[PDB]
């Protein structure tokens, strides 16, 4: 089992976000994307980061890319509902927050936990072990795989050059 | 197929989505434009009005095509959400690109007069899945272009025998 297995497992869980958001947005008529949304929500991980003596660019850059991923999915879901708008699928989004709110707690802990681990040449091939076993476990489609690299390409840190 | 002049006429429409999505994507616009939708809605109403043409019909079609294009664009979205690399970092202007459209939404509407006896007929069917067959492989249409065009395509065969 990865080192990075949790932190993974938890972005994963944190992307299946996309669906219930996409199906309120589509029904709600709202837009997926919100720069100024988006940029709080970035800033308020730094602030999380700072209290936890967690490096906070680090976390923006990770939580930027997970949250590209996640609209992402959003944009896959509207393009297939704009063909086929029979087949969207809501309730508000209480849920879904509370859900993201503890899989950033969980997410952060990882980071936190595992930091010697992303600091170390080891991390790529422990990232892909994670990936691999995590992609199995839930079952993720490609869509979900792309989104999953995309959410985790800035988990590895870069090493000395020499 | 009588229907691959139509049929290439709204692939090629369909193909404008990508340089639309890098632009907007690059501008940070929103890919539904409503106004853009009326005003081409009503140009074509009353074209085919002028043409007397089933406006009806008309419509149901552009709009097919329209919802189509919105989901190329989306997918584009998708795919440089997960890649931003891959998005054209210089499309044409979107203007240019409405130009374009406007250009193919008279083609295409010219091809629908032109072929009403066929839209009408109970082989339209069969000659739309032979056009969109021909279509698909002189274009190279993907997976996504594919539904899209069956989309685009989809209303068709909906049109009344005259009178
Ligand atoms: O902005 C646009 O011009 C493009 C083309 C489009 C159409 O299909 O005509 C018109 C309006 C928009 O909602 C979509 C679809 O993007």
């Amino acid at each position: 089992t990865s080192q990075l297995a949790e932190l993974v497992d938890a972005a994963a869980e944190r992307l299946e976000v996309a669906d219930p958001v996409a199906a309120f947005k589509w029904r709600a008529q709202l837009p997926i994307e919100d720069s100024g949304r988006v940029e709080q929500q970035l800033a308020k991980l730094g602030e999380d980061a700072r209290s936890q003596h967690i490096d906070p660019d680090y976390v923006t850059r990770v939580f930027d890319d997970q949250i590209r991923a996640t609209e992402a999915i959003e944009y896959s879901r509207f393009s297939d509902w704009k063909l086929n708008p029979a087949s969207a699928p809501p309730p508000d989004l209480s849920a879904s927050r509370s859900a993201i709110d503890s899989l950033n707690n969980r997410m952060l802990s990882q980071i936190w936990s595992h930091w010697s681990l992303l600091s170390a040449p080891s991390c790529a091939a422990q990232l892909d072990r994670a990936k691999r076993d995590i992609v199995r476990s839930r079952h993720l489609d490609s869509l979900y795989q792309r989104a999953l690299t995309t959410a985790t390409q800035s988990y590895c840190q870069a090493l000395p050059p020499a």
